[PDB]
RNA sequence: AGUAG
């Protein structure tokens, strides 16, 4: 049952009226929004800029500091062990007394070096003992810690710490100071590149060879893995009951030194590792100016650093610096060798490394900003016409403080200078000149990638996502005064838009232009009603509003304004399980907005954690706002799925192949020819062309009037017998007009806690009525509506085209449009004259003295009066491209991150690469590294070497090794309990997976079990070998013991809280379990019942894999954990929580005492028995006789009671089909797979793999690679060779 | 003093 209520009647809006104003619009001059690309024009822009910023920012004398740690190397570097940590503490500790303190640091040094030196053996035995081998002592309380305190600290090292406990610019208009600062990071840069004192065959010859043997020997390979120590043993003594203790470390022979300070713990957020580092002057990482001191020895002088205090973020990426630095400069390697069709020189190549290096090392937000804004000026200089000046204006709001930002500019400031005088790509980082710009841009990026998400003040992105919602929220307040409520929210005519011509402004709309939009976008839907329909009814506005995944996530949401004020911060199962539990049935979408209709929508804002500057805001909203939102965007949904303009109707891997043929047919269009019927016969020739207008749109949601969409979704073509789903709609729409926007609790207390009420914090503070809450009006919240104003940015572009084709009947040009929300791409197609234009001119010429006006604006370039046009109509439906951020080129084009040059796709896949460094599951050894080699196989499908793919998998498999203890030598590794080596182990029980890329990307993540498992039968079958029966038998501990791993893994809850949450107590453990056991349909499909879904959601509450994810502050806090959960007890076993030791030691036992039964052998043997272009893959071959989904069918199977049943035929697309497809399906798995599933408990297993199909992969090929999978696997295997023919 | 501004 739908409810009844009120539409809108429309006006009558005729395009005639919209396209007489458009010809009294173009018959005048109208200003460009883009400034052309001229190397005087931006020289004299980066001049004017320079002498202006001198008298903006105070004057600074001393370079700040930039190095997050200093240290240098002379002679190579082994990996740091605790017999040489403990040699190397002596030697240094005996070197650094003899030393003569001059800072408060030097003397703080001095005295926990004489501490070290002073401590007992004993001391040093609890000292380097291990966990399980560690006893207290008056000094040493924790292993690898002492204890200093009063009385054994000089008061020149109180005062350090007394010191601790407790914006000026560099004149870069100067020489002196831009060559004082350029001859700094040019020997930083000189020293980190000083020598210091079937796809194996291709790496062997290519990557091997020219890279990783030309970049092993330098300063920065090894001051990488320095550095890896340094942070590990930082990371070491950050975790709780440690932080608060001082530690001395020592490496490279007592070279070098780590001096550990008390400290809060990095598990609390806001804490900060305290650390000196006092090393052997020498090249390397040494900025001499931000040193503490040097002190001299007689011949050689010790650098003794600033105390530096590194958050977990900064800590964490410089654990992994070298892998970056070696993934980024693998991938510079790569876009050279398909640029030059050459390798890199030795000097090349050892420079970009050396670069990166620094890069990764000094992890700053300035310089994340200033290559955040380089990314954007680079395009802006390299295009026919753009917003270079804005760009440019906006890189010199900064102040350059250190020397690593004046050197970054000085080569910026040359670099676009250059690279506008030849529109040859110079590049940014080395010597060579590129031949394309995909080349530069992508050196670009990948520098930008160097820097982590999350660099901000926390405070400062807190308040920075709230003003600019409060700022828009005032200015839609000032227009709604200045032209009443009425107008504002109803939007204006076309009438009173002639004669204000100031009503096109942002935030205001036309209700003729949306009519006439809506029109426009109704003549592609009335073609295709019975589709649009379907599509409308397909999307289940009659089933349960809490039985849907999206309705009972693990995502955030708000509660209720709590007795404080400020709304609740819960989860979205909580607050399904408060409202199924205050009520009596299951309410169907419809029939909650029905009870809810009547409470205002809430929100409140949280930080996105964006490596770009300036952090943006993500929106969490209460559940009538949310429900409010799923009928509107499942409406906007099912419409937009038809419309081919619409880019975020693609299920993300179909955007990239629906821009690159719209730009095909772009193309094709070009290649013609126009011809303008002049009078009698005569015609004139004309010749096609192509103008690309990356288009951005400014303020998509904060500047927008979300009433529009209110008349849009009256006109729009649904299809429907009726208007009551769509008269529903429009009153969601009414609904979620005013907002109450809620300041976050943190910002409320820092603004409380606070003393200086400054300008612009009054302001904001005015906005909230009571200090919690402001009404916000028009705008939609950033993310909630993307579909529906996607879609209204469709319909004015089509509406544009109408008008411009209604304008000029004569001429034939070609408009083709994509929206993606905040981001969209026009292909403008235009006529240019064929030689002189004296047949062209003279058309014009009497076009315009026979009255046609407007034909003043096609003369020449018509592409700027298209763009003029386009621009204006669009606004006029409230929408504002951006006049900085946009880019006019003939020849190149950007979109979703991508770039084009022309039809040719390029994807920054460097950001895939290096994500798989980090942010991991954490579900365990198989999960995390099953997930890093996934992301390393996608980097591979987004155009990823097979050879740069397979540095990067070798640096993940080392990483995770490393991070979980697997690696040859540490705890949990398995040679040392298991019987058989690293490489005949079982995965999931710390075995070696260290397999090829190529394979990894066809046969699949977990393939090395399956290998060893048919070796192992093999073997076994064919020589009856013990050790092979020992293998068998660790595959049937993880059988029992049982990303799906077939054979089985350990189970893992390494996060528990101490606290439990709401709603978790409602049912005792016993009794779910009784009712899981005897409800066992509900593992495979959400119960439809009041009763049931509530006890389904209290039993989803209280499993160990939801109860990790909800306790869980970004995967920052896992990577750093997990360095000392590999000791404790996070696995499954026995129905305990044990160690992953005594799971091996397990294992080993069962194993060891294993026996080849008949069953178990039955199984076994049935268990292993040019232009870049972008196209698909496909590994599944079709079983799809199943017309219900796989859930369906295997919930059916078990569904005896009959609230199971009617459960299950709800969950159903055809329930009258369920039988036959369950036979079919049985069949499906016993031709294919052999495996029985009508045997009870044999089914649950195989279930888990048949959620398959979906991974709708996209491969960016070479071009002339068919789309099947045999081709884009030899196309891979035809690139194992960088710059040879491997056919 | 560092991060940050």
């Amino acid at each position: 049952y739908i409810p009844d209520y009120k539409g809108m009647e429309p006006i009558g809006a005729n395009i005639e009226d919209l396209v007489d104003y458009s010809k009294d619009w173009l018959s005048r001059a109208r200003n460009f929004s883009f400034f052309e690309v001229k190397g005087t024009a931006v020289f004299e822009c980066f001049n004017s800029n320079e002498a202006n910023h001198c008298q903006r920012y105070p004057m600074s004398r001393k370079p700040r500091n930039f190095l997050l740690i200093q240290c240098s190397l002379i002679t190579s570097y082994k990996p740091a062990t605790t017999l040489s940590d403990q040699i190397d503490s002596r030697r240094a500790c005996s070197y650094i007394l003899n030393l003569i303190p001059d800072t408060p640091a030097s003397y703080l040094i001095h005295d926990m070096a004489y501490r070290y030196i002073n401590l007992t053996r004993e001391d040093m035995i609890n000292y380097y003992a291990p966990r399980i081998q560690f006893k207290q002592t008056q000094n040493v309380r924790e292993p690898g810690t002492f204890k200093l305190t009063s009385s054994m600290l000089r008061a020149e090292s109180k005062a350090m710490l007394d010191l601790l406990n407790n914006i000026e610019s560099l004149n870069i208009a100067s020489h002196i100071v831009q060559s004082e600062s350029v001859s700094l990071i040019t020997k930083i840069l000189s020293d980190l590149e000083l020598n210091i004192t079937v796809l194996d065959k291709f790496f062997q010859n290519e990557t091997q060879k020219y890279l990783i043997d030309v970049l092993k020997k330098t300063t920065a390979w090894h001051i990488g893995h320095l550095i890896r120590d340094i942070t590990e043993s930082l990371i070491a003594h950050s975790g709780l009951k440690r932080s608060k203790y001082w530690s001395l470390h020592s490496y490279n022979n007592g070279n070098v030194i780590l001096f550990i300070l008390p400290s809060k713990s990095l598990e609390v957020a806001g804490s900060f590792i305290r650390f000196i580092t006092v090393f052997r002057i020498g090249p390397g990482l040494v900025d001499k100016d931000n040193l503490d001191t040097i002190l001299i020895d007689g011949d050689s002088q010790w650098g003794v650093s600033k105390v530096m205090s590194i958050d977990l973020n900064r800590l964490l990426a410089l654990n992994i610096a070298f892998e970056k630095a070696l993934i980024a400069t693998a991938t510079w390697f790569q876009y050279y060798t398909e640029d030059q069709g050459q390798f890199p020189l030795q000097y090349a190549i050892r420079s970009v490394f050396a670069n990166h290096f620094l890069l990764a090392i000094c992890q700053k937000m300035k310089l994340c900003a200033i290559f955040d804004n380089l990314r954007y000026l680079i395009p802006a200089v390299t295009s026919l016409y753009s917003g270079f000046p804005s760009l440019i204006e906006k890189l010199f709001e900064r102040p350059f403080k250190s020397s690593l930002e004046v050197y970054i500019y000085y080569n910026i400031k040359s670099l676009l200078v250059a690279l506008a005088q030849n529109n040859v790509y110079p590049s940014f980082m080395s010597r060579i000149v590129y031949k394309h710009y995909r080349s530069l841009i992508s050196e670009v990026t990948t520098c930008f990638f160097l820097f982590e998400k999350g660099l901000h003040g926390n405070m400062n992105e807190e308040a920075k996502i709230h003003l600019e919602t409060v700022e828009w929220a005032l200015k839609f307040r000032e227009k709604e005064e200045k032209y009443g409520e009425s107008l504002v929210e109803n939007g204006y005519m076309m009438w009173e838009l002639r004669a204000n011509a100031e009503l096109a402004e942002q935030q205001l709309y036309c209700q003729d232009a949306i009519e006439l939009a809506a029109i426009e976008l109704n003549k592609v839907l009335a073609t295709k009603s019975s589709v649009v329909a379907n599509s409308i009814l397909s999307k289940n506005w009659e089933e349960p509003y809490f039985s849907q995944t999206r309705n009972i996530s693990l995502k955030g949401m708000s509660g209720q304004v709590q007795e404080d004020g400020h709304l609740s911060s819960s989860v979205t199962i909580i607050e399904a399980i408060r409202y199924l539990s205050n009520s009596r049935h299951n309410p169907s979408l419809l029939k909650l907005y029905e009870e809810t209709r009547e409470q205002k929508a809430m929100a409140r804002i949280v930080r996105k954690y964006q490596r770009t500057e300036a952090d943006r805001g993500f929106f969490i909203t209460t559940l009538p706002t949310r429900c409010r939102l799923e009928i509107i965007e499942d409406y906007y949904d099912a419409i937009a799925k038809n419309i081919s303009e619409e880019y975020i109707s693609y299920g993300g891997e179909k955007k990239i192949l629906a821009i690159q043929g719209a730009l095909e047919k772009a193309l094709r269009w070009a290649s013609g020819e126009s011809f303008i019927e002049l009078s009698n016969h005569k015609f004139i020739r004309m010749k096609r062309k192509l103008m690309y207008v990356s288009a951005d749109a400014t303020k998509w949601s904060p500047g927008d009037n979300s009433a529009k969409f209110r008349r849009f979704t009256s006109m729009l073509h649904n299809g429907l017998p009726n208007n009551k789903l769509k008269n529903c709609v429009i009153d969601a729409l009414k609904q979620v007009y005013k907002t109450d926007f809620f300041m976050s609790r943190k910002l409320r207390n820092y603004i409380d806690s606070m003393e200086s009420l400054d300008p612009h914090i009054k302001q904001f503070l005015d906005f909230f009525p009571d200090g919690h809450h402001g009404e916000v009006k028009g705008n939609w919240l950033q993310g909630n509506l993307n579909k529906c104003s996607s879609l209204f940015g469709v319909a004015m572009s089509l509406l544009f085209k109408q008008v411009w084709t209604n304008l000029f009947p004569e001429l034939d040009c070609f408009f083709e449009f994509a929206h993606h929300s905040d981001d969209a791409l026009f292909i403008y197609g235009y006529l240019e004259p064929v030689d002189d234009g004296t047949d062209w001119f003279l058309f014009v010429s009497q076009q315009i003295q026979a009255g046609h006006l407007h034909w003043f604006s096609v003369n020449t370039e018509m592409w700027k009066s298209m763009f003029n046009l386009h621009e204006h109509i669009l606004l006029l439906g409230s929408i504002k491209i951006s006049p900085k951020k946009t880019t006019v080129s003939p020849t190149n084009a950007e979109f979703l991150s991508t770039f084009f040059e022309g039809c040719a796709v390029s994807i920054p896949f460097v950001k895939i690469l290096l994500g798989s460094l980090s942010d991991l599951p954490g579900l365990g050894y198989f999960d995390d590294l099953a997930a890093a080699q996934s992301r390393c196989v996608k980097a591979l499908d987004l155009g990823a070497s097979p050879q740069v793919a397979q540095l990067a998998v070798a640096l993940c498999t080392s990483k995770v090794e490393r991070l979980y203890g697997t690696a040859p030598g540490m705890v949990n590794h398995p040679a040392a309990y298991l019987q058989v080596k690293h490489t005949d182990t079982p995965i999931p029980l710390g075995g070696n997976g260290a397999m090829s890329i190529m394979e990894l990307a066809t046969a699949g993540i977990g393939m090395s079990d399956k290998n060893l498992l048919k070796r192992a039968l093999l073997g076994y079958s064919h020589k009856r070998q013990k050790s092979m029966l020992y293998i068998l038998g660790l595959f049937k501990f993880l059988m029992k013991l049982s990303q799906f791993s077939f054979i089985g893994k350990v189970q893992w809850k390494i996060f528990t809280p101490k606290s439990e949450f709401e709603f978790a107590d409602m049912y005792t453990s016993k009794f779910l379990e009784l009712w899981s056991s005897q409800h066992v349909t509900y593992d495979y499909i959400i119960p439809k019942g009041r009763d049931n879904l509530l006890i389904y959601l209290v039993r989803k509450l209280n499993d160990p894999s939801i109860v990790t994810a909800m306790t869980m502050q970004s995967p920052l806090q896992l990577r750093f954990r997990m360095q000392a959960k590999q000791h404790m007890k996070v696995c499954r076993l026995d129905g305990e929580w044990v160690t992953f030791r005594e799971v091996l030691a397990a294992a080993n036992s069962f194993a060891e005492n294993y026996s080849a039964t008949s069953q178990d052998m039955d199984l076994f043997q049935t268990l292993t028995s040019r232009a870049k272009v972008a196209r698909t893959f496909t590994v599944r071959e079709k079983d799809q006789i199943i017309q219900n989904s796989i859930p369906a069918v295997i919930g059916y199977k078990f569904a005896v009671t009959v609230e199971e049943m009617s459960d299950v035929l709800d969950t159903a697309k055809f329930p009258d089909s369920l039988s036959v497809d369950l036979k079919t399906m049985k069949d499906g798995v016993y031709r294919e797979l052999g495996l029985d599933i009508s045997l009870p408990d044999v089914m649950k297993r195989i279930a888990p793999m048949l959620y398959k199909s979906s991974k709708s992969r996209v491969v960016i090929v070479q071009g002339n690679v068919e789309g099947t999978a045999e081709a884009i696997c030899r196309y891979w295997l035809k690139s194992m060779s960088l710059v040879k023919t491997i056919r």
